[PDB]
């Protein structure tokens, strides 16, 4: 494919999300930029509808894996850039243990010079006194590895992985992610060999921002494929 050539420099990013969790509706808009050569994303997100009714950390995975850093010896296992600029659809169900579940559908693709991530989220069966709707989670994110496998029978990839949210009392809230990606256009796409993505996150606040918001720095790097015989 030709898509990886679109990511050799710094690329502006736009993220739009419409959400509805137990009937509490919200919207988020984010902007920033991505640097795939270093695997670096920097964005700021605003809840444009006022107060976000779920904790910001529960939305990190939902709010652009085409910016992951694939080492030169793994360039041929980079499904996400191969689908560009036509993009892919990213769908998850995120099951919170002893609580409800999100269902998400996103389109990730270029619109002009900007990589756009446009998401619809629905949340169902949450406890109004739980860790999610009750805002009992710490404002941070643990580093994690997520294994990718190809899905031949759909021309795409799939991944299942656990996210562990820190709870304000010292416990951990588990978030089981089931993910699937499929291309938008009909061009050729690379189907990877089993590997994983390695992710770190840092969440902060902008001193000058009054709205409900999240400043995010994220690093995503691909690994898991041996490199010896050139």
């Amino acid at each position: 494919s030709k898509g990886e050539e679109l990511f050799t420099g710094v690329v502006p990013i736009l993220v739009e999300l419409d959400g509805d969790v137990n009937g509490h509706k919200f919207s988020v808009r984010g902007e920033g930029e991505g640097d795939a050569t270093n695997g670096k994303l920097t964005l700021k997100f605003i809840c444009t509808t006022g107060k976000l009714p779920v904790p910001w950390p529960t939305l990190v995975t939902t709010l652009v894996l085409c910016f992951a850093r694939y080492p030169d010896h793994m360039k041929q296992h980079d499904f996400f850039k191969s689908a560009m600029p036509e993009g892919y659809v990213q769908e998850r169900t995120i099951s919170f243990k002893d609580d409800g579940y999100y269902k998400t559908r996103a389109e990730v693709k270029f619109e002009g010079d900007t990589l756009v991530n446009r998401i619809e989220l629905k949340g169902i069966d949450f406890k109004e006194d739980g860790n999610i709707l009750g805002h009992k989670l710490e404002y941070n994110a643990n580093s994690h590895n997520a294994y990718i496998t190809a899905d031949k029978q759909k021309n795409g990839i799939k991944s299942n992985f656990k996210i562990r949210h820190n709870v304000e009392d010292g416990s951990v809230q588990l978030a089981d992610h089931y993910q699937q990606n499929t291309p938008i256009g009909d061009g050729p796409v690379l189907l990877p060999d089993n590997h994983y993505l390695s992710t770190q996150n840092a969440l902060s606040k902008d001193p000058n921002e009054k709205r409900d918001h999240m400043v995010l720095l994220e690093f995503v790097t691909a690994a898991g494929i041996t490199l010896g015989m050139d």
